């Protein structure tokens, strides 16, 4: 209706449009800022792993050979004892008859 | 002492040494085992970021040409409002 009430009108919408401007920068920054240190956590988390994950096959080929040793040496002590039974049971065969 | 004696105790060892051989290798098996459930948990994580992080590019980029285009549209906006107030402005001095 009156002119002056037109001006008014415009007068306010670009206050309002400004204010949602600048509010709206705030928002998208501070969810922005969450986003990186959120990236960033789980880069620095990432790169640890994957650290831990190249190690491995030198670890593992260390282990395997401790392990061949052990083995052998389970193996060994298994069969001199088994080998003992046996000669022994044998002494005393000859022996019983 | 009497062999008798001797092939007992020898069966004792030997009985013994069996089984701690195998208790041994039950537990270093279950060692090893346990380190290759982690590492392969920390895999699937880090996997499971890498995708995360490596369409980070791709979504900044779009998330930029949509923020540009609101920019765009904004500006706009504003020099619409403000040829409307010196418009009205200008109505509002010719009374």
């Amino acid at each position: 209706i009156s002119e002056e009430n037109l001006l008014e009108e415009v007068e306010k919408a670009k206050v309002i449009a400004d204010e949602a401007v600048k509010l709206q920068k705030e928002i998208d920054k501070r969810c922005q800022h969450k986003i990186a240190e959120m990236v960033a956590l789980m880069e620095k988390h990432k790169h640890q792993y994957d650290k831990i994950i190249e190690e491995r096959d030198s670890e593992l080929g260390l282990y395997k050979s401790k392990e061949q040793e052990q083995s052998s040496l389970r193996a060994s002590l298994e069969i001199e004892l088994s080998n003992l039974k046996a000669e022994l049971l044998s002494v005393k065969k000859q022996l019983e008859i």
